[PDB]
């Protein structure tokens, strides 16, 4: 039974570089799998401040390259999505 909902998406080179060190190696993901491993690959970069743990600095990390900002709230959900897009094509 298909959920209609659903984004299929083919990472760019730079992405899927990131999603390859925290997830599996795939062809397509979806968006709700690509948001929950860069999540996670924030984590255990430790790419947050520690004591303000609901922001990101990712200046000194690829992803700073990939996202094209130095830093960010995890309640900024139009840029995260609009970056992401950028990094990636839908299927
Ligand atoms: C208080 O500390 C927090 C509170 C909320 C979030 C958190 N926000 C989620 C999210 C979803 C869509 C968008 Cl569009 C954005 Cl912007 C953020 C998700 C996530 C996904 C992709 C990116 Cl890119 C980022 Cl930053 C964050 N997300 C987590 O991944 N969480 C929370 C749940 N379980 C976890 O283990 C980690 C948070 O995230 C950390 C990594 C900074 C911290
Ligand atoms: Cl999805
Ligand atoms: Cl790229
Ligand atoms: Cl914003
Ligand atoms: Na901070
Ligand atoms: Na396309």
């Amino acid at each position: 039974p298909a959920s209609e909902q659903e984004t299929l998406v083919r990472p760019k080179p730079l992405l899927l570089k990131l999603l390859k060190s925290v997830g599996a190696q795939k062809d397509t993901y979806t968006m709700k799998e690509v948001l929950f491993y860069l999540g996670q690959y924030i984590m255990t970069k430790r790419l947050y401040d520690e004591k303000q743990q609901h922001i990101v600095y990712c200046s000194n990390d690829l992803l700073g390259d990939l996202f094209g900002v130095p830093s960010f709230s995890v309640k900024e959900h139009r840029k995260i999505y609009t970056m992401i897009y950028r990094n990636l094509v839908v299927v």
